[PDB]
């Protein structure tokens, strides 16, 4: 696919209008092998956004960019980061998101274990947004601790949208390998058709991350780990005895072979579990000292 012929293609779906006029107050804040990314305030409505303006000509997967603009451009969930609009700026293309402060989760699971309150108010987080892109029939394919981010008053939010795919009446099941190793779904490994249940897995690699500080097989090659989480029953968690019965329950919810009986999003949010979700405030002091 050519330069010209990408340009082409996402002329079709982005927004119209050139955000050249309708944007001001630009200010620098992240650059990037394949482009920059700007702070900026919208004309009318006053929003601060942030503008990622990538530079086609150097931009590679660029399939991944237009999955992520036809998908996500008509989907909102106050636990996704969200994509209010993408433009085709010259050779250019330029993705206006919701811009947040407090870091990634990465930031403190690495360096702390957090208790079952702040485990719950993460998991719950995630699941509604789960819940709702599921329902769309949205699979993110990403999840781990790095696709979440935080805000300064302790939000959590869904991000990293890259891998993302439409299931539909037409096509409903994926078979893609795609994801992250030491997080990525056995059926997804061996290349079975999939759904949703791919993202509750992950999820659930997630979890072992937030109690343990590293998913499994993390000193594995990342060939390596694929090969055990491929074959072998699902992985345990280290500090075993740390965690409550039904931390224990929710989390053998999620780390299922078998996707028919794994747990959806929804039933997760229905577990007793999370009965112990904190006040975004639960947060708020591990996101300043990180
Ligand atoms: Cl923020």
């Amino acid at each position: 696919v050519t330069h010209e012929q990408f340009k082409a293609a996402l002329r079709m779906v982005v927004d119209q209008g050139d955000p050249r006029l309708l944007l001001d107050s630009y200010v620098k804040i992240g650059e990037g092998s394949t482009g920059i990314v700007c702070l900026a305030r919208e004309k009318h409505s006053g929003r601060q956004v942030a503008v990622k303006m990538m530079d086609l000509r150097k931009q590679q997967r660029r399939e991944l960019l237009f999955n992520e603009v036809v998908i996500m451009r008509d989907y909102q969930h106050f636990n996704v980061v969200e994509m209010y609009k993408s433009y085709l700026v010259g050779e250019e293309l330029w993705v206006l998101m919701e811009f947040l402060q407090g870091g990634a989760l990465t930031d403190i699971v690495s360096q702390v274990r957090l208790n079952e309150e702040q485990i719950a108010t993460v998991c719950e987080a995630v699941l509604q947004a789960l819940a709702y892109l599921h329902a769309q029939g949205v699979i993110h394919r990403d999840i781990k601790s790095d696709s979440i981010l935080l805000t300064l008053d302790g939000r959590v939010k869904l991000s990293d949208f890259g891998f993302c795919a439409q299931i539909s009446k037409d096509v409903p099941k994926r078979k893609s390998l795609v994801g992250t190793p030491y997080w990525m779904a056995p059926e997804v490994i061996s290349r079975s058709l999939y759904a949703t249940e791919v993202d509750i897995w992950s999820l659930g690699i997630m979890v072992i991350e937030m109690v343990d500080g590293e998913p499994p097989y993390f000193s594995d090659s990342p060939v390596q780990a694929m090969k055990r989480l491929r074959d072998s029953p699902p992985p345990k968690l280290k500090n075993s005895h740390k965690v409550s019965p039904v931390l224990r329950d929710f989390l053998e919810r999620m780390l299922v072979r078998d996707p028919q009986e794994r747990a959806t999003a929804q039933e997760l949010l229905d577990h007793p579990f999370l009965l112990q979700t904190g006040l975004p405030e639960c947060l708020v002091p591990l996101i300043q000292l990180y």
